């Protein structure tokens, strides 16, 4: 058999839902969500780091002419100075006064140590989510892994289940991320072949070691001043440092909903947002027929006593009167409460305590006891501790946290003036007709 | 949990209350006051005889 229900996108929070068919007595169903993984496309853009400005010694002509001449290095800056007298400890290297000319060429490559350091731009885009589920019918347990897209049926002991799809989309991943030593930043990068001194990505190379690289820093040389040979430089600082310092917070500290970002897929994993529709096919011989199940008979309930608390703090008493031993199935069908246990034990005249969570004060609902049914109510009040830390909220607020009290309040005060406007007319008319005697 | 009483400052009279928690069975609570003692700041003016 097949059935459909809606369960919240949240790890840790079970949901309780039957199963009716005739001749069969309800079957218990628990769904659990038990880890959550949206892992979205990616396509790697470039890869950038702190880089290291090559300064070759320079070329020099004694006594003669010599030209530029340019490469294909990145960043290469190239340029002739005339008039140039080098001179180093051996003394003069050339001998002509002012015919001597030396040309000084400069380029930029990554450090060594980016190997490690570096910094990983990427694309994302088309976030798809991967959901566990654990599913228990019966005392028996199964596990699944599926696609959250409505197509795709998980491979569970040749079971074939289908969930989804979401309901509301939600990606904590923007068009253009950053990435470097596990960490995941957001911003805008500069795309590739566009380059902008002192600025994230002035060094861009399609692989970390592409022998062609793409990069401009502006790299301006400079006229020598010095006695003896010297090839003065002057650029921009890195960008790749500036960025650095500050690149803010990483995803980790932004991400809402508590996802747990890992970065070697670059998914998010372990949380929460909206509702999953999923359809569970069961077996028929998982089912048991009602000719052996426990008769029940004379059922009530007794609130011994209930607390509006976040936690599952609520308390409830069922007696029942049966004929034959047994287990039987519970359930409350009220969705603002949740019971905690789903089967128990049966005896001839037993009463047995049950623990609930309900989200509103005025505790009233249905409660199913094996195949039958037995509706009962009563009144919580608030707790003295107002924070606490595990699964709350097990069904959302529905506007039911209106007392009853609160209910007849407005009730009563509510009045017909309406009622004495209409009264108002008929007398009106049945004056008419007086005036028409006169 | 925290509870609050206000009891009569006399000794060899216990005082009997309770704690209404969800889902605890109510616990007896009796409190009895062995002896007071009461004492003051002083300090020593002079002496004589
Ligand atoms: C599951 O519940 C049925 C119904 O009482 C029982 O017969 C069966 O032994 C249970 N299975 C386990 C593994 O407890």
């Amino acid at each position: 058999f097949e059935h459909a229900t809606t369960v919240p996108n949240v790890p840790g929070i079970p949901y309780k839902a039957l199963v009716e068919r005739a001749g069969y007595a309800p079957l218990n169903l628990e769904i659990t969500v038990v880890s959550s993984e949206l892992t979205p496309s990616t396509n790697k853009e470039y890869v950038t780091c702190k880089f290291h400005t090559v300064v070759p010694s320079p070329q020099v002509k004694c006594c003669g002419s010599l030209e530029c001449k340019a490469s294909s290095k990145a960043d290469y800056t190239c340029r002739v100075f005339g008039g140039v007298y080098p001179f180093m400890w051996g003394g003069a290297q050339c001998f002509c006064d002012s015919e001597n000319t030396q040309l000084s060429e400069a380029y930029v490559e990554f450090a060594p140590d980016c190997t490690i350091d570096h910094a990983v731009a990427l694309k994302v885009h088309t976030a798809a989510l991967k959901v566990g589920l654990r599913i228990v019918y019966g005392n028996t347990t199964a596990r699944l892994d599926t696609f959250v897209n409505g197509v795709t049926p998980g491979s569970s002991r040749d079971l074939k289940v289908i969930a989804g799809p979401i309901s509301a989309a939600f990606s904590p991943f923007d068009h253009k991320v950053v990435i470097r030593k596990g960490l995941v930043y957001n911003y805008d990068f500069p795309e590739y072949g566009a380059m902008n001194p002192g600025a994230f990505g002035d060094i861009q190379a399609s692989s970390l070691d592409a022998t062609d690289i793409v990069a401009r820093t502006d790299i301006r040389l400079l006229k020598p001043s010095v006695k003896n040979i010297h090839v003065p430089y002057t650029q921009a600082v890195s960008g790749y440092e500036m960025w650095k310092n500050n690149s803010g917070r990483p995803l980790q500290e932004t991400a809402p909903f508590g996802c747990k970002i890992e970065v070697e897929p670059l998914r998010a994993t372990n949380c929460a947002y909206g509702h999953i529709p999923i359809s569970i096919d069961i077996p028929d011989a998982a089912f048991v027929r009602s000719s052996e199940s426990p008769t029940i008979l004379e059922v009530s309930c007794t609130v011994a006593d209930c607390i509006y608390s976040a936690d599952f703090g609520g308390s409830l008493t069922l007696q029942y009167k049966a004929n034959r031993e047994g287990h039987c199935p519970v359930h409350s069908h009220s969705t603002t409460a949740v019971l905690k246990e789903a089967t128990t034990h049966v005896t001839a005249t037993g009463s047995i305590t049950l623990h609930f969570s309900t989200s509103s004060p005025q505790a009233n609902f249905i409660v199913s006891l094996c195949g039958k049914k037995t509706t009962c109510n009563a009144e919580c009040k608030p707790p003295a501790d107002h924070i606490i830390g595990e699964p709350h909220k097990v069904d959302q607020e529905f506007q039911a946290a209106v007392s009853k009290t609160s209910w007849n309040w407005l009730l009563a005060l509510f009045g017909g003036a309406s009622s004495l406007i209409v009264v108002g007319l008929i007398v009106l008319v049945c004056s008419s007709m007086l005036i028409n005697t006169r």
